[PDB]
């Protein structure tokens, strides 16, 4: 909050104009997410990040960065589950011994006795005229905003061309979350025109706060504007 005005949202046309490739963002939301159940961090690089012995594609470790040290300590040494959007460009993970790797922001929740999936109906509104909707699922009662956001954008990218290689079927837009206590916040769905080359730690850092909500009550709304 408060809801943004058309003028303050990042523009798709402006990214291409600056020689930016929307495909970099498309790849983040179309590629599989890091997913793990019941794991404990093996070590740390910085005091506000945690390295996990979790496998992702050809990687055997994953480093997730948290907004600050206090947030990190809350999960450190504890058995947790992981769900996040990974990146490799600019990802630096020093070996435990004495380089390249897989990185991400937040995405942590505490591991418990797995138990019925929850379905969430994501509300989509285009140019305040057309209404659409789809559903996403998670087994977690307490789920990160990141898990929900990825699943939402993944569907919109695959089904509605939210992100294309050189643009979008839209010009601007944002996703809004509203919790049970009526509090809300949003995310601009597109990259700042200044982000060229695409630097993942300046786009995905919105997940560093590792915000966690109740999947059974959370509300999700997407607003998109055509050209």
């Amino acid at each position: 909050q408060p809801d943004p005005k058309l003028d303050e949202l990042n523009k798709v046309s402006d990214y291409k104009s600056n020689k930016g490739t929307m495909g970099n963002v498309m790849n983040l939301y179309m590629s599989p997410p890091v997913e793990g159940r019941g794991v404990i961090n093996s070590r740390q690089f910085l005091s506000h990040d945690l390295i996990f012995p979790i496998e992702y594609k050809s990687y055997n470790e994953v480093k997730t960065e948290l907004e600050n040290t206090e947030l990190a300590n809350n999960y450190k040494g504890k058995k947790v589950d992981i769900f996040g959007v990974p990146y490799f460009y600019t990802c630096i993970i020093p070996k435990s011994e004495p380089f390249g790797g897989c990185c991400m922001y937040g995405g942590l929740t505490f591991n418990s006795s797995e138990n019925r999936d929850k379905l969430i109906t994501v509300q989509v509104t285009i140019d305040n005229r057309q209404s659409l909707g789809f559903t996403i699922t998670t087994n977690k009662n307490m789920v990160t905003i990141q898990e929900l956001d990825y699943k939402a954008r993944h569907w919109l990218t695959k089904e509605k061309k939210l992100y294309e290689f050189d643009g979008s079927a839209f010009e601007s837009g944002y996703i809004k979350f509203t919790e049970k206590n009526n509090t809300s916040f949003w995310f601009d769905l597109f990259p700042k025109k200044e982000l060229v080359p695409f630097v993942p730690y300046k786009f995905l850092n919105i997940y560093g706060d590792n915000k966690v909500v109740d999947s059974k009550s959370i509300k999700m709304e997407v607003f998109l504007n055509t050209h």
